[PDB]
């Protein structure tokens, strides 16, 4: 019998026991949704490492046809996979009280207006009584909440190994700021992936996430001041000496004035050149828009505002994932060593 | 480039972690150091065992064979263990402040009443270089503190009952936490790295087998202080038990902190457990998790594995507690390997 999770009941420890018997090999794990299955075969994500105030967080993918992506930490799990092109997440946290906390902080958006249509943006999961997990739907659940239109406007400022190059990308905690595991990890995850998916990356890099607290603060609500700010305070800051050559986010749960989703020093990391703290970012970390990390890293790595309305860099926030742009992607690879001679 | 180092004078959870976190598939260069001493080690992630304890993730951390050093390290806790002049030291930090004073003070009562002179090559408090207040490690030296203390001669007497493929064999090695009983993950997790690695070194067995090992806790509890007994009835409870079910042809370990009468370290099913006919719940055994007693379940997996006990005293298999971690007679080697599935003509 091939190994299944159950969407009508899946738990932390659903997720845990599954995901921690995959193997080198990978495992089949059948995704069982109201009389409807989806095989997947899992394999631990190898290329990045994450660790969130020191807390171990580990990646596995699924095929690419499979459209399928995991997150397990001690205290968490996630689940995101896609249908009709919509990103549905099912996410669950080990402790009773952090999941009933998780389910209400979801559920919160929901109660103030009385969708028709909430289970299918927003729905609490229940074991076979509290919640065992959420499901939520973010495009559903956003024209459902019909959220101020935040995008990614001005959002820059400019200014073949046998071993991947390991980088660190240090994400710090805004002073004052709450920020979700399942949440932080996800940005992180599709940050890296939206990389690797570029001129077969994971050859030249291999991206560790790291999350600690800063006493930095953004002095107004201006994401530009706030940027300034931040690369500041790295360069001020005795924590960060020895460490201008990688990469660094502020992040935090909300958004900067003029619905900004965060913003990034252009072509500011290169391999080779890395330094001043100058590859440095800020970043939201909310659920309801993934891919925002992704986007600035994009920027930092050299990433224009492209054409094409389903291209990770365009100049509107969207949902998508991926650069598709030929000259950002050629831009991005040359920025991590990569050479056309190369190849993929 | 300045190679990575652990200060042993202030090593905390902190250190341990982001030195270990920074380990990739190629390994990496950590100097050791304290007064006095220093050890470049080559350290590799431990890519063949799997632990949860309570489903927390736990991974273990090797040195080259000449390092003599593993490392352990949980969300919670980290260890660092290695060999100096034949003694095992370990340097044990826990994460919380909290965890870390209670651990610090659980490993400091023995030696309270027995004020020796010697007390801090045996165990330390070890603070941090820049407060220290509160403690960021332990350091403990089993060899020099068993010295000390007047602990009870531990034995393994009768400690027994007599009842290449392209991908390893998973085989879960299920804990169960004794009901009433408490035991600490540092201690837990080393006696698991332990008996894993007493597996791996011999005949190449990791081509064969990769060991999984899980915690739980049992309502079970043995009903006196006799391991016969407590064996009987624990091999009893997983037959009976609906969460084994399925599961009869994995290996199982009731575990404590103590020991059982005439100071019994623990107890297995001999040969119990081979890959293509491992059935009814019958490779279980019970085993102490005690700091002091390192290398029991390592024992016992011996025994349930088919190894009997050796006549060298430097043998894990010795038939008293000698704190030997490998396996060194070439029968039990043999017997072990081939209920793992490997045969001679396979070569290590
Ligand atoms: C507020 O800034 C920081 C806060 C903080 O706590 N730390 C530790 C920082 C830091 O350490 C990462 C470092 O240990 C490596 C990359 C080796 O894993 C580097 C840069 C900044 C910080
Ligand atoms: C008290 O015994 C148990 C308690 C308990 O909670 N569980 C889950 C047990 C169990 O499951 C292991 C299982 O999840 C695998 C091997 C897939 O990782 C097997 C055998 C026993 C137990
Ligand atoms: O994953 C589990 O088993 C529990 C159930 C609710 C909260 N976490
Ligand atoms: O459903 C959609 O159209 C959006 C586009 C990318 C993510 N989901
Ligand atoms: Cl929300
Ligand atoms: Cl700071
Ligand atoms: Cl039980
Ligand atoms: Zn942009
Ligand atoms: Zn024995």
């Amino acid at each position: 019998v091939t190994a299944s999770i159950d969407l009508q009941s899946v738990s932390y420890t659903d997720l845990a026991t599954q995901l921690n018997d995959v193997s080198d090999f990978g495992k089949m794990i059948i995704l069982k949704d109201n009389g409807f299955n989806r095989q997947v075969h899992v394999s631990m994500d190898k290329r990045t490492k994450i660790q969130l105030d020191n807390e171990n967080v580990r990646l596995f993918n699924g095929r690419d046809k499979d459209s399928t992506n995991f997150i397990l930490g001690d205290e968490f799990a996630v689940l995101r996979f896609y249908r009709n092109g919509e990103s549905i997440s099912y996410i669950a946290y080990k402790e009773a009280q952090m999941m009933n906390e998780i389910a209400e902080f979801y559920a919160a958006p929901f109660k103030k207006t009385r969708a028709i249509n909430e289970k299918e943006a927003f729905e609490c999961i229940y074991d076979s009584k509290y919640p065992v997990s959420v499901k939520i739907n973010v495009d559903k659940a956003k024209k459902i909440l019909n959220l101020p239109e935040c995008d990614y406007i001005n959002d820059y400022i400019k200014t073949v190994p046998s071993e991947p190059k390991t980088v660190y990308v240090i994400c710090l905690r805004e002073n004052g700021s709450t920020v979700y595991p399942n949440e932080v990890s996800a940005q992180m995850q599709d940050a890296a992936n939206s990389v690797y998916a570029v001129h077969g990356l994971k050859r030249y890099v291999n991206l560790h996430f790291v999350l600690y607290t800063t006493e930095y603060a953004c002095p107004s609500g201006n994401a530009d001041e706030g940027l300034d700010g931040f690369t500041a305070s790295l360069k001020a800051n005795p924590k960060a000496e020895g460490y201008d050559d990688q990469i660094y986010f502020l992040i935090r749960w909300g958004t900067w004035d003029n619905n900004i989703l965060g913003i990034s020093w252009l072509n500011s990391y290169n391999v080779n050149t890395a330094s001043d703290f100058k590859a440095s970012g800020m970043s939201t970390t909310q659920l309801m828009y993934p891919g925002v990390m992704a986007h600035e890293l994009g920027h930092i790595l050299g990433a224009n505002h492209a054409d094409d309305p389903k291209d990770l860099m365009y100049s509107k926030y969207t949902g998508y994932l991926f650069h598709l742009s030929e000259k950002n992607m050629d831009i991005i690879a040359k920025n991590l060593g990569w050479e056309i001679a190369d190849g993929d």
